[PDB]
DNA sequence: TCTGGGGTCCTA
DNA sequence: TAGGACCC
């Protein structure tokens, strides 16, 4: 009768996992990131607890910046293995409900629920909250709509430890005067381009002439922005396993690199680590991309397609160093990265 | 106490 | 192939 999309998102996920092994820190500023040493430059916070966010600290903020704003915080090192496991357990529980479940991120998933005319999608959401709490001790919030984009927007209102329903009835009323980058899939660049067209809010964008948007953004993107402004989005929740298109590793060096020999051997290392992981996953490499960023934060990526797909390490390393070779080391290097694109056609 | 790391996909 | 743009 009525299809609902429920977006379930774990609250302050990494901090919550940390709070499981350190319950005395509940209600205190806890900042996860780096090796838990707040003075290291070139590292960021990966999760701030809600109490640390009152001091302005947020994921993405450098650790040194977070130490300046919240001197009393307990800084904890990032524990990805713990976070990976705590996510695996949460999602396994979420599928156990029997609904389509689509996992996005370590801390989120969408769940499809066709419900009729009783009952209430909120009670599904309440049971989801009660289940994950009693089995995992972790708190989630749940945004409810009929499509993924709108449900995800609804979750931002549901936080923390809550539930929120956002549909055609209350879309525009809720969303109308908000800036266009509150829409999932619109960010600061599209926002500035819209502001140069006289469009500063979701309501403005939802009534904008399609041709103005398709001329400026593309015949498909212009229409999509209109759809998203009117509250629409992807409605189907797929339970099929995700098959990654690429795998990559980048590294920002604690001190800018001046020696070619160090650059080659970092590229070689990144290539060989990434290749070893994708081979573990039974994948084959199609393209090799190498990223260079300079001390002035100037970032370019070059990519080369291999003659045929392969997992040959000598071929992949040489590919990576040839692609690196087309750059200039005119300036010192802040970061190098390798990304390996992967064959999709088979598993 | 400048500016992380992991990804996807439109379009030129 | 480049790279702009957005997301978690
Ligand atoms: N730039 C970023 C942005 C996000 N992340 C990571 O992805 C998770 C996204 O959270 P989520 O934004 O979907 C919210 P979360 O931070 O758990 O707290 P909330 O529940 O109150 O929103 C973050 O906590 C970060 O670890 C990152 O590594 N780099
Ligand atoms: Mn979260
Ligand atoms: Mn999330």
């Amino acid at each position: 009768m009525t299809k609902w999309v429920l977006h379930v998102d774990l609250d302050q996920f990494y901090a919550s996992v940390e709070l499981r092994r350190r319950p005395d820190l509940r209600g205190q500023p806890v900042i996860v990131g780096g090796s838990g040493d707040p003075s290291e430059p070139r590292k960021v916070v990966t999760c701030a607890s809600y109490e640390a966010r009152e001091f302005g600290v947020h994921a993405g903020m450098p650790l040194r910046a977070a130490a300046r704003r919240c001197p009393d915080a307990t800084f904890l090192p990032s524990d990805p293995a713990a976070y990976d496991e705590a996510s695996e357990q949460v999602m396994g529980l979420l599928r156990d409900l029997g609904h389509p479940l689509e996992v996005w991120g370590w801390d989120e998933a969408y769940l499809g629920a066709d419900l009729p005319d009783e009952s209430d999608p909120v009670e599904v959401a309440e049971r989801i909250r009660t289940v994950v709490a009693a089995e995992t001790g972790l708190s989630c919030s749940v945004g409810i709509s009929d499509n993924k984009q709108r449900a995800k927007v609804a979750t931002g209102f549901a936080k923390p430890a809550g539930i929120y329903v956002l549909t055609e009835a209350n879309w525009m009323t809720v969303m109308g005067d908000r800036p266009p980058d509150a829409l999932w899939g619109v960010g600061p660049k599209t926002t500035k381009k819209l502001a140069a067209m006289g469009i500063t809010t979701v309501a403005d964008l939802a009534v904008t002439d399609p041709s103005v948007l398709t001329t400026a953004f593309g015949p498909s993107t212009g229409l999509w922005l209109l759809l998203l402004a009117k509250g629409g989005g992807d409605t189907e929740v797929s339970s099929e396993p995700w098959v990654p298109r690429s795998r990559s590793h980048v590294v920002t060096f604690p001190q800018d690199l001046t020696e070619r020999r160090e650059m080659d051997s970092a590229v070689r290392d990144l290539a060989l680590q990434t290749l070893a992981e994708i081979v573990e996953q039974g994948r084959i490499v199609t393209r090799v991309a190498v990223t260079v960023r300079t001390s002035t934060f100037y970032t370019r990526t070059k990519i080369r397609k291999l003659p045929a797909p392969s997992t040959d390490a000598g071929q992949i390393v040489d590919t990576a160093l040839a692609v690196l070779d087309q750059f200039e080391l005119d300036r010192p290097v802040r970061l190098l990265g390798v990304r390996l694109e992967l064959a999709m056609d088979d598993v």
